[PDB]
């Protein structure tokens, strides 16, 4: 249904229009990138967090308990859902950039490995939208699911419609938004990332946005495609456009993921990402 490459990540220098590829020629959906992080870092980070040894992470995590179990706990505020001011968010963005600098000890950083990634697959520069007053985005949230927990069905370019997306609405371009993740931590079975593709119909609170998600989905039958990308390896695809999901977690083992999301500025001259 969907067209997905799968590479090395020692392959991206290859591929310098990915991205143009994905979203304006929609040549192709999306794109696994094998080894962008050592299995190592992973590790070290993964543990951190389990830990509590995290520079203070764990400060910033929202548990979603009201929720239950469709959701991720989430390290970092989300832009999605939140009230337009983003003055928690920008908080919570500063802290976030800290803790994540921290557990990755350049080995290599986050952030870092990330743009060169981004770069590679655009020959653009790539940056984290910094704030009307000068605050920084998130590049990344990190999304926690536990045993028996699952993300439900979304798509993302509804994201940018939210009073939330305001601002960034006024530095991006018309066009599609990638979703980005990587694995810390995969879970012994489930947790996979499902892709249909039904696209966003430009034509048309994330309680009542899931429940109304839920059922329009469930009015089409349309093909799917399955991922499970292991630890260090990023999923880079056009979330956007395509309604996904991730499959409940099985086993004791949860899922790790750091991501987020990834989209041309205004007039095509450079990558912005964020979470
Ligand atoms: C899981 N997850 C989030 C989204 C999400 C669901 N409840 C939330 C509460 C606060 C902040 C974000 C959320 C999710 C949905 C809107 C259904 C899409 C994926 C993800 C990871 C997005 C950042
Ligand atoms: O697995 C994750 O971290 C989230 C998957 C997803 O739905 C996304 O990145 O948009
Ligand atoms: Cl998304
Ligand atoms: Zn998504």
């Amino acid at each position: 249904a969907l067209h997905f490459l799968d590479i090395n990540a020692t392959e991206v220098k290859k591929y310098p229009t990915a991205i143009q590829d994905i979203i304006i020629n929609r040549s192709f959906d999306g794109m696994i990138i094998r080894g962008v992080f050592p299995r190592d870092t992973m590790e070290q980070v993964a543990r951190c967090l389990e830990e509590g040894n995290d520079g203070g992470m764990k400060s910033i995590l929202n548990k979603n308990e009201e929720f239950g179990t469709k959701v991720a706990q989430i390290y970092g505020h989300a832009i999605v859902g939140q009230s337009p001011d983003l003055k928690d968010y920008f908080a919570s963005s500063a802290i976030f950039r800290q803790a994540c600098r921290t557990m990755f000890q350049g080995s290599p950083d986050f952030e870092e490995q990330v743009e060169s990634i981004f770069h590679s697959l655009s020959g653009l520069p790539v940056e984290i939208p910094t704030g009307p007053e000068g605050q920084t985005y998130t590049p990344a949230t990190i999304r926690l699911l536990l045993e028996g927990r699952e993300i439900a069905v979304h798509v993302g370019n509804d994201f940018l419609l939210m009073p939330a997306a305001n601002h960034l609405k006024t530095l991006l371009d018309l066009s599609d938004q990638l979703s980005y993740f990587i694995p810390l931590t995969v879970p012994e079975a489930g947790g996979e990332l499902v892709v249909y593709n039904l696209e966003w119909n430009p034509q048309e609170d994330a309680h009542k946005y899931i429940d109304e998600v839920e059922s329009k989905f469930k009015s089409n039958q349309s093909q799917s495609v399955a991922y499970a990308p292991g630890p260090g390896d990023m999923l880079l695809f056009n979330g956007g456009r395509y309604y996904h999901r991730v499959s409940e977690v099985i086993g004791n083992s949860p899922r790790r993921t750091i991501g987020g999301f990834l989209a041309f500025s205004k007039e095509r001259n450079k990558i912005y990402y964020w979470s």
